[PDB]
């Protein structure tokens, strides 16, 4: 059973969320299997950011057991601003564990946008099916975005490929295109650009990419990548890896007893680009 | 000064919010002056529903001192559903006190009776408001919504404390600084009850946002309707509770009504059923 352990107050520099398996912290990057059901391409997704929130949360590659923390720049917590007509992040945003875009690639686990009705929670492990994939082309890095749905969603049986997103979620793909293009404009950065003219490739195409990034992670965790600088490969479930250490689980502090910190009211603001 | 008195937890049937002046409840409908500054057309707005929330919180016309309570259907808490690409309400939503959309006459702009409520206000400023807040706003324009076939004007307004307030003086300024907002507003009020099995709503003037001068004219009309109501002179007051603590010349004035309200019993927000998360795709 997967649960979460929160350190610190939410919306502070001290906030960290670890994934626990049967009460013991594990690595959110390395220890959660990519496949919940390999034969049927059912994936485990680690959720970072709930739909309609603003705090930029992500698995940190550089801390032991890779907790989810809030992104910072020059000591300040980072939030995405509200870009009309959107409210914060417009999907449940996360990543597939045991994947890595080898930059020898955007240097992170492959990104996943989960489109189901229920708002997710940070550190949630949910089971999803892949529907398709877009590519943001970012400063010479291919930043893939897998489009996925929770298998427990009421609509999941009716969605199998990317054309189904158009039928059941009309305009969601367009919103995704727009959102990714504009979401950094309030931060003083340029419009982003997509490959393939913003088109989403199909499931078959997504699976090939996901599989490549899994193979890259296999090389990484085996200690065989050309360059793993800045990545903590400590794990507690893979006994024949060089960086296996069960003791890392016990070194994690206990759950903090703290209410969410307030978010500055400036984050309410709606930007019209 | 205005504050709030909360009974119970948000998102429960027990939840009530009373507006207080000097720590004592007053009628949110009748006792808050329409104007904060009459000469400059600065209005008091009673906030009901913060931007990007769902709970359908309403000044309760039929309850003494008209606390804000969540509406229900078949005894269950009512929430407006998320209609793609929107998240809940896309404005800070509330009312002007001391106004009434008269349900006993057909209004000439729409050819329909009023919806029986105070005139509704969409406050477009950056900061998310809170339930029971009294804020001061300038009117910028107005839209002639027919909501389930009833005259249901929507005033477009901005909090006078918003950084942009000095730059927003008439409805054309809203399109300048908030491009696409008015179009989205038209859409939102057309579609927002489709997930509840109700028809699309409609607007007079093909959804045109009429200007400030138009808005002030209609606000005046609804204030005049309220003056008749509170005097006890409406042909049909629809069982509205006219108890008030500040209007000595009205038949229903009662300073004592304030003392009869229970003390605050504020609890943490209760959880909302996960179904309310759902995003509906209408077209
Ligand atoms: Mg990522
Ligand atoms: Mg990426
Ligand atoms: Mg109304």
């Amino acid at each position: 059973t997967y649960t979460t352990r929160q350190i610190g107050a939410k919306n502070t520099l001290e906030y960290k969320v670890y994934i626990e398996k049967d009460g013991k912290p594990v690595s959110a990057f390395h220890d959660i299997p990519l496949y919940a059901d390999k034969e049927n391409n059912i994936f485990n997704m680690v959720v970072e950011i709930p739909r309609w929130t603003n705090a930029k949360l992500e698995i940190t590659k550089e801390e032991t057991l890779n907790p989810i923390i809030q992104d910072t720049k020059k000591g300040k917590l980072r939030f995405v601003r509200n870009c009309f007509p959107h409210h914060g992040y417009i999907h449940n945003f996360g990543a597939f564990p045991q994947t890595w875009e080898d930059p020898n690639g955007d240097n992170d686990p492959i990104d996943v946008l989960e489109i189901g009705e229920t708002i997710a929670y940070t550190g949630q492990v949910k089971q999803v099916k892949a529907l398709g994939i877009m590519a943001l082309l970012d400063e010479g890095e291919t930043d893939w975005k897998v489009i996925a749905i929770d298998i427990n969603d009421p609509l999941a049986p009716k969605l199998n490929d990317i054309e189904d997103v158009e039928k059941y979620f009309p305009g969601l793909l367009r919103a995704t295109n727009e959102w990714f293009r504009i979401y950094k404009i309030p931060d003083g950065k340029p419009e982003n650009q997509f490959a393939f003219s913003g088109e989403a490739k199909n499931k078959k195409y997504a699976l090939d990419i996901i599989k490549e990034t899994h193979d890259s992670w296999k090389q990484l965790i085996a200690g065989k990548s050309s360059d793993s600088k800045g990545i903590d490969l400590t794990n507690v479930t893979l006994p024949d890896t060089p960086t296996y250490s069960k003791a890392a689980s016990d070194a994690i502090p206990p759950a903090s007893l703290k209410a969410d910190a307030p978010i500055d009211k400036s984050i309410d603001k709606w930007f019209f680009i």
